[PDB]
């Protein structure tokens, strides 16, 4: 598709909506929207492998790794084609966000959709951690709120 | 995809978990789960053409019909894709769900990945109602609960 929408609920008071749109197949997605009730600070942001839901957030898996490589920041060559990085939350817990990736995808094998978002309690390392989890997770903690990626118009 | 669920949650007291599995690109799609929270009897039951949440169930949009044809049952030629026709729940307001489509699919031009399957108020009158409506919705009243369908393992 070209544009696409996810609704991210959790447990707890976070709460917000992250819109996709891509331009061309071959283009970069730009991921934009507002995420309310996050401590301030950094945040793992990333597009987990089902769009699963059944057991919240929990049910979503691991990272969307279909070429099977270690995790990483958004700008890394190795790196889970989910992971999209950290989003700031300020002082009033308001994250903006504002991402643009060109290695996610609304089609084709590494098409989103149909997957889930998922936003966490801790910063995403990046890969820089220094141990297992680092490279798996990004050490990102805990996952306060999640939604299936959707087809919007 | 083979597999793919869609939890249903709405703003009343219905909800419920629909599953789908398709053993082959080109076979039928196995639909089954059930539905709690309903008045017992026959309730629409549909696939809309997007996977919008913004606003519950109303973002969603008309029921999904790529090849523009008119509303009907599940067993015509002049149908939506997404007419997957009625369940029916029990005096306990329970639905137990067991369809098998051929025109719906997990993949390609018919994927029903990332839209919203929907629940509705009133029974499905299989468009064969004659009302001009009923060509479109079916008549089927409001949309109880819905949910992005989504990918599962
Ligand atoms: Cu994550
Ligand atoms: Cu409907
Ligand atoms: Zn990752
Ligand atoms: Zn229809």
């Amino acid at each position: 598709a070209t544009k696409a929408v996810a609704v991210l609920k959790g447990d707890g008071p976070v709460q917000g909506i992250i819109n996709f749109e891509q331009k061309e197949s071959n283009g970069p997605v730009k991921v934009w929207g507002s995420i309310k009730g996050l401590t301030e600070g950094l945040h793992g942001f990333h597009v987990h492998e089902f769009g699963d839901n059944t057991a919240g957030c929990t049910s979503a898996g691991p990272h969307f790794n279909p070429l099977s490589r270690k995790h990483g920041g958004p700008k890394d060559e190795e790196r889970h084609v989910g992971d999209l990085g950290n989003v700031t939350a300020d002082k009033d817990g308001v994250a903006d966000v504002s991402i643009e990736d060109s290695v996610i995808s609304l089609s084709g094998d590494h098409s989103i959709i149909g997957r889930t978002l998922v936003v966490h309690e801790k910063a995403d390392d990046l890969g820089k951690g220094g141990n297992e989890e680092s490279t798996e997770t990004g050490n990102a903690g805990s996952r306060l709120a999640c939604g299936v990626i959707g087809i919007a118009q």
